[PDB]
């Protein structure tokens, strides 16, 4: 976590995950496909334009948005791990009683 340094300009991916309620970005949490504030993301990402949260995540260079599908996984993005286990299956039990070291 950078906290307060700079947004490392190393050309990074902002993951957009598709859920049963909405979508989440690597910068934020799940926003349902209904809310008028999520509409910006939905509309811009629909086109291919960049929501501010992504450019406010990576430096203003290669901010690329990578899409994942999870859907009935509810929401798992900030929670822990990476990609929330999209490797052959989905979440796969999520047997992580802890946040770190797993």
């Amino acid at each position: 976590g950078s906290e307060k340094r700079q947004h490392s300009s190393q050309d990074v991916h902002v993951v957009l995950k598709l859920w049963k309620s909405g979508f989440s970005l690597d910068n934020g949490e799940l926003r349902s496909y209904q809310d008028p504030s999520n509409a910006q993301f939905l509309e811009s990402i629909r086109r291919g334009e960049v929501p501010a949260e992504l450019r406010r995540l990576a430096h203003g260079g290669q901010v690329n948005l990578d899409m994942e599908d999870h859907r009935d996984e509810d929401f798992v993005k900030p929670k822990g791990a990476f990609k929330a286990f999209t490797g052959e299956g989905q979440k796969l039990g999520s047997t992580a009683p802890q946040v770190l070291s797993t």
